[PDB]
This record gives C-alpha cells, sequence and structure tokens, in this order.
C-alpha cells in the first residue's frame, strides 16, 4: 500500500504527493534501476554490478570493457550485458558516452526484459522530455548523441523493429538528460548513472521535504520533513554547495525550468558561501575542476597534492565557509582517508563540520555521511567522547536519511557500540 501517488501539478508536470501524512525518516518508496551502468571515471574501478570498490576486479573476456566484484557478480550481470558486450567489442577502442551506454541498456531492458518494478508509478514512455523548451544548441548535441548511439549499437541495433514501438532516440536522449540519476556509493562518491522512472516523478525544490539514498544500485526514497496528506514531495536535484546563480544555470541547462522558490528569490546563503577575496576563490574554483576530475578517476595522491597547495597555500587563503574552499576540504579529507593518512584526514574533516551544519540543514545524507566519517576517524585515534557525540549526531541524521533498509546504518551501529564500550 503506497504512501505516495502520482498527480498532475498546476505548473510542474506530473509530481509525487503524499497519500498519508509522513514523519521524517519514513520510507516512502524503493526501487532498482530500469537500467544503469558505471560512470566514465569509475570504469574498471568499481564492479559493474554492485558498484563496490575492489583492488583487483575480474573482467569480461568477450568485451574486456566491463569488470566485476566476483564470479557471482559477473555472472548475474550477464543477462543485461550480453547484447551490450557485442557492441563495445567492435567499438574497441572507442568507449561511448555514459548516456549512450545507459540508453543501450534501456532499449535492451525494454525489448528483452519482463516489465520492471521501476516503472510501477511512471514509465520511460511517460518521462518528461522538455522538448518544446530545448535550445537549438541543446538539440544539436542531442542528434550528435543519436548518431553516437546508432554507430555504437550497430551490431545489435540495425532498424526500428529492433526498438520499442515508435521509439524516438532523440526523444529518449532528451528524457535521459532530465531524468538521469547520478548513483553514488556509501561514502558518497559518484560510481554510476541510472534511470528510475517512478522516482523521476519528484520535482525539484532548493529546500526539499524528501531525500534519496543509494545503496549500490538500489535507491531508497525517504521523507526528511513532516509531510501532510496531499502535499507534494520534493527532492533537491542539486549539490547543496551551490549559489543560487549556479543553481539557476544548471536548472535551466539540464532541467529546463526557472525556480522561484524562497531560497532563490532571496539569494539565501549566497553571500556567506562566497566570503573571502573574489580573485582567490575563482582560482580555486578553476582548480577544483581538475581536482574533482582527478577524484572522479580516484587518483587520490594527485588530488591531495593539489588540495594541500590551496589549504596550506603560501599565498592568500579562504575562509572554510567559502564553498569552493569547503569543497577542496572535502576532496582533501576523502583523499587522505583513501590514502590512509588518518590524522590529516580528521583535520580537514573536523574543519568542514561547522560549515556543513550551516549548508546542510535538517537531515541531509551528505552531512550524515561526513559526520560519520569524522566520528570514524576520532574513534580510531582514540578520541571517544567527541567521536561518540559525532557518531550519535551522525545517527540522528542518518536514521532519517538512510534508515534500517540502508546497510551503512548497520555499520554506524557497530561504531556506536564499540566506542560506547570503550567509554
Ligand atoms: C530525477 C532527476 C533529477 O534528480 C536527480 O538528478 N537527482 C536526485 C538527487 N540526487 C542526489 O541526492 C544525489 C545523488 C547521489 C549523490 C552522490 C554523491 C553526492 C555528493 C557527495 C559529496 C558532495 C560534496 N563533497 C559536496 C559535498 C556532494 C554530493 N551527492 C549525491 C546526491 C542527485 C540526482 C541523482
Ligand atoms: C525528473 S522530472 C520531474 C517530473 C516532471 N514534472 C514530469 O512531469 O515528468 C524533471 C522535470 O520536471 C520539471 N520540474 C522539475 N522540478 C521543477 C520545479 N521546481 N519547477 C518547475 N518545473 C520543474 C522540469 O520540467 C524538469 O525538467
Ligand atoms: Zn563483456
Ligand atoms: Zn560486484
Ligand atoms: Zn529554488
Amino acid at each position: 500500500p503506497l504512501k505516495v501517488e502520482k498527480f498532475a501539478t498546476a505548473n510542474r508536470g506530473n509530481g509525487l504527493r503524499a497519500v498519508t501524512p509522513l514523519r521524517p525518516g519514513e520510507l516512502l518508496f524503493r526501487s532498482d534501476p530500469l537500467a544503469y551502468t558505471v560512470c566514465k571515471g569509475s570504469r574498471g574501478v568499481v564492479c559493474d554490478r554492485c558498484l563496490l570498490g575492489k583492488e583487483k576486479l575480474m573482467r569480461c573476456s568477450q568485451c574486456r570493457v566491463a569488470k566485476y566484484c566476483s564470479a557471482k557478480c559477473q555472472k548475474k550481470a550477464w543477462p543485461d550485458h550480453k547484447r551490450e558486450c557485442k557492441c563495445l567489442k567492435s567499438c574497441k577502442p572507442r568507449y561511448p558516452p555514459d548516456s549512450v551506454r545507459l540508453l543501450g541498456r534501456v532499449v535492451f531492458k525494454l525489448m528483452d526484459g519482463a516489465p520492471s518494478e521501476s516503472e510501477k508509478l511512471y514509465s520511460f514512455y511517460d518521462l518528461e522530455s522538455n522538448i518544446n523548451k530545448l535550445t537549438e544548441d541543446r538539440k544539436e548535441g542531442l542528434r550528435q548523441l543519436v548518431m553516437t548511439f546508432q554507430h555504437f549499437m550497430r551490431e545489435e541495433i540495425q532498424d526500428a523493429s529492433q526498438l520499442p514501438p515508435a521509439f524516438d532516440l532523440f526523444e529518449a536522449f532528451a528524457k535521459v538528460i532530465c531524468n538521469s540519476f547520478t548513483i553514488c556509493n556509501a561514502e558518497m562518491q559518484e560510481v554510476g548513472v541510472g534511470l528510475y522512472p517512478s522516482i523521476s516523478l519528484l520535482n525539484h525544490s532548493c529546500d526539499p521535504n524528501c531525500s534519496i539514498v543509494f545503496n549500490g544500485p538500489h535507491l531508497l526514497l525517504r521523507a526528511v520533513r513532516d509531510i501532510e496528506v496531499g502535499e507534494e514531495l520534493t527532492i533537491c536535484y542539486l549539490d547543496m554547495l551551490m549559489t543560487s546563480e549556479e543553481r539557476r544555470k544548471q536548472l535551466r541547462d539540464q532541467y529546463c525550468f526557472e525556480c522561484d522558490c524562497f531560497r532563490c528569490q532571496t539569494q539565501d546563503k549566497d553571500a556567506d558561501m562566497l566570503t573571502g577575496d573574489e580573485q582567490v576563490w575563482k582560482e580555486v574554483q578553476e582548480s577544483l575542476k581538475k581536482i574533482e576530475e582527478l577524484k572522479a578517476h580516484w587518483k587520490w595522491e594527485q588530488v591531495l597534492a593539489m588540495c594541500q597547495a590551496i589549504i596550506s597555500s603560501n599565498s592568500e587563503r579562504l575562509p572554510d565557509i567559502n564553498i569552493y574552499q569547503l569543497k577542496v576540504l572535502d576532496c582533501a579529507m576523502d583523499a587522505c582517508i583513501n590514502l590512509g593518512l588518518l590524522e590529516e584526514a580528521l583535520f580537514y574533516g573536523t574543519r568542514t563540520m561547522e560549515p556543513y551544519r550551516i549548508f546542510f540543514p535538517g537531515s541531509h545524507p551528505v552531512r550524515g555521511v561526513q559526520v560519520m566519517k569524522v566520528g570514524k576517524l576520532q574513534l580510531h585515534q582514540g578520541m571517544f567522547p567527541q567521536a561518540m557525540k559525532n557518531l550519535r549526531l551522525a545517527f540522528d541524521i542518518m536514521r532519517v536519511t538512510h534508515g534500517r533498509e540502508h546497510s551503512l546504518i548497520e555499520d554506524l551501529i557497530l561504531l556506536l557500540e564499540e566506542c560506547d564500550a570503550n567509554i
């Protein structure tokens, strides 16, 4: 019995709205992908199937493109890789765009799969394509993707009857553009892209009453606010660490609407997150493009080197609430942890905390995970009372954002127990 339902909104397409009133932390919907794949950066770094990291993955000897956690995980993936394998074989060496791999998976799934649980509320067919709002520049890229797709699937897809009835690839890529989910791991790094057609009913709010979490490819939708009956459910499409001007551009370019929520109307927090000297945080914003790029490929030592040159720059420095400064910190903390530099990690981590509290209000899973990592590092260097309070704050957030159904909450429980026993 669903707590949520599909409904037609006055001015934002087809919405989700609560059938029963809801409490924060309440599980509202859960779903596996209609189709999904690994992102370009994490190819060969994570298992194609469960998206988990390992030092040595196996690989498909047919393709040699997809790689795997294990025999189990390679063989379970086979039924939805097998028509895709033939395509990237003969496309050796030219790996296709993520969106092109994703659409390939959709077409296979829609041709050869039983109807998916992912289309229960809303189907791929029903997805918004925002086509009467696309700019001529966006459309040019769309047909570039169509031809990219065509070349890419040529040995598996030749004609229209190898597709769904009246399937329009140009229309499909348009849907993909404004409905794709960036799948992130437990530690909150992007490890994939996927589609979840029922979850795509949720419209954006720059201050939402719902959130979504990824547990591998599995997505859980929870309420993060009190919700009453008939109220539309919202999620933030976007990184919390953006100014309203940055949200405006991204909402225009990717999702084709203007947002006139209260936070955009008042440039809420904009001034705070651009404190410090303009020239300085623009360099750092420029540099962050490489830094975030290196991170997308898990090149951790190269990440840390760049980050230190900013955080301990001889030249002028930025306040930690500067979002681009704050972002460097996040990248540096994650780098140290995956480099085993735990003291240096905690140091960046603890600095992020008061700014994170400000920019991730209520219960946000990015915060919960950060606070747990901070508690994790304090626990280990033996700082029990501070860690236990942090692991307790982390739990207060993640109970709302992750829940029993999410496995990371089970790990957080282990950490609470151990530190509490230590005390
Ligand atoms: C329906 C189509 C429109 O909806 C969407 O496209 N959505 C739904 C909302 N969704 C997020 O919830 C999202 C999902 C996965 C994440 C993974 C990592 C981090 C993340 C990790 C670290 C940081 C920082 N180091 C800066 C703090 C920031 C974010 N965020 C993530 C946030 C984005 C996208 C899936
Ligand atoms: C993932 S979908 C949300 C479901 C969509 N309304 C539908 O009917 O299929 C993204 C699209 O919904 C619309 N949308 C989403 N959030 C919005 C908002 N806050 N205001 C106006 N339109 C919005 C935009 O057309 C956007 O491209
Ligand atoms: Zn293969
Ligand atoms: Zn796996
Ligand atoms: Zn807004």
